[PDB]
């Protein structure tokens, strides 16, 4: 299916305003998730509409959260979310500290008690439009073995890091710290494909190619995504008073209850350390100097870091957002799960 | 050999080759820290490089230091090409003394040397009670993913933080699969390598070290998008050459090397009970070291814990 940004936005805030979130709240959260899909990032798109509807509904999520924004330093801050919608909680912390870096040149911002934030680069773009440079990270349910370990510890916590170049260009990097997500696990699942058996671990802790036996998913770079996801709890979760590691809530637990996760962002002012208009020249000149690598033998061509996933995002400006069917036939109706 | 011992050796050394007496223990301490881990890449087995390019003036025996207060959480220390490990050190003091007050700190080092192992530097915001990241430029070495030619360096990146007591875990990491050293490690061992270490001139993954060109990025594009990440922040924000500008060590052993690295660090206290999050920290090592294996492993180990243990037993 294809469909554009705007129509696509329409049908997730209606299905989502319907499920029982504000207006606003529903448009924050489509905004967040026709993002992901324009980019390629479709685990974080409409696909989690359905999912999202029924936790509403069950108060999983809160409709009416008190925010409280505690401001702890001049460039610190806890945005004590209520458990609202990730996609809102984590906006607001990103526009807090965007003018606090802007005032005081750096921020540091912990959203608190949060639902799934979905694809965080989003909230780095938006430090990125403001002209600083943007850095985020969350916990996420527990699917992932330690290196050398055969136990579910941490999530795969993701990170992203956004900086402007000159004019509109930004420069988006995000990663997980896993091999692969879940959900191409439960994909294989759903057609037994067998996988690489560099994606995941069944229960002992052994890598497997049968996606029904897989119990964990394996860390990138070995003890490198192992360390960077820890490294994201400690930062996300445990600087912030939040359920760590084991302790964070996994997605079908209990739909009636919160996440309780916990985000961190940490915003730049290049102004606040050299000139900011030579900065962008230099990150539009890296994104030049990469792009313009000789590339390997099989490579059509060297990307700068995300560039793939902006030339995706422009070709979806023209062309429309490319989305698996179903979801499509899900998001008209009146049928929240 | 004991550890007052080594850095006795190396102050001595490095104060003979040029430096300031209280410059010479700094990097002695730093080489120091660095083998006792099993760092052997940034350990002792560099002080005859270091001393060449102290005597000749590749690194500053008399820098002018300025440390330059940007806003209440942000500094740059102006580090006039001294040795990486006095200014990284520097800054990382300064960097502690304003995220106790103000709860956050921002720092950068402008124009140094090699700062060595750079766990030891976010070590220091732990021992501080403090959260630490560091990460710096490196010299260029590394193709990005599909490439056949150099852009960034081995950027490396560092991060630790406090536990209970004397507890810390620190973690670093290069943006690489493997280090330099153990490509010309294996050309005098004559060995062939992994194909997963680096390329040819083409870009062509290679078993034989006499034909590496570059070095691949950990992970294809993730440690490739890391790299520029660490370039961007520790150079590019301080408006030091940046990318493939970033100076090589055997270009010239008279020029400063005019690298940077930024210090980041955080105050608990400014999100919640530091004493819960020592606790945590400490609950954290506990729990994943207590975690069952995998066959092949005698142990899950919690990030940095192998290194913690070799610089008990190394003493």
């Amino acid at each position: 299916m294809k469909i554009s940004r705007e129509t696509l936005h329409q049908l997730i805030e209606n299905k989502l305003c319907q499920a029982g979130l504000k207006r606003e709240h529903a448009a924050t959260v489509a905004e967040v998730l026709v993002y992901a899909d324009a980019r390629g990032i479709h685990s974080h798109g409409a696909v989690r509409v359905e999912y999202y509807a029924e936790r509403i509904s069950k108060g999983g999520t809160n409709r009416e959260p008190e925010f409280r924004l505690e401001e702890t330093g001049p460039c610190s801050a806890i945005l004590h979310a209520d458990n609202a919608a990730g996609q809102v909680a984590a906006k607001m912390g990103m526009e807090h500290a965007i003018k606090t870096a802007q005032q005081n040149g750096v921020a540091v911002v912990g959203i608190s008690r949060m639902g799934h934030s979905g694809a965080i680069s989003y909230f780095v773009q938006q430090a990125a439009r403001a002209g600083f440079i943007g850095i985020s990270m969350c916990q996420s349910d527990p699917m992932v073995v330690p290196f050398g370990g055969a136990e579910i510890y941490y999530g795969t916590n993701p990170l992203a890091f956004a900086a402007p170049g000159e004019g509109d260009e930004i420069l988006t990097f995000d990663m997980a710290t896993t091999v692969q997500a879940w959900g191409k696990v439960l994909d294989a699942r759903s057609r037994n494909m067998s996988i690489p058996d560099t994606w995941a671990v069944d229960k002992n802790g052994v890598p497997t190619t049968d996606p029904f036996a897989v119990h964990a998913l394996l860390p990138a770079a070995g003890p490198k995504g192992y360390g960077l996801m820890m490294m994201i709890d400690v930062l996300s979760g445990v600087l912030l008073g939040l359920p760590f590691g084991r302790q964070v809530s996994s997605m079908y637990d209990d739909l009636h209850a919160g996440r309780n996760l916990g985000q961190l962002h940490i915003v730049i002012n290049p102004n606040f350390f050299s000139s900011s208009e030579l900065f962008r020249q230099h990150l539009s000149q890296t994104m030049r100097e990469l792009n313009a690598i000789t590339p390997a033998p099989g490579f059509n061509q060297v990307y700068y870091p995300g560039q793939d996933q902006d030339i995706k995002q422009r070709k979806a400006a023209v062309e429309g957002i490319e989305i698996v069917d179903d979801i499509y036939q899900y998001l008209i109706s009146d049928a929240l799960y």
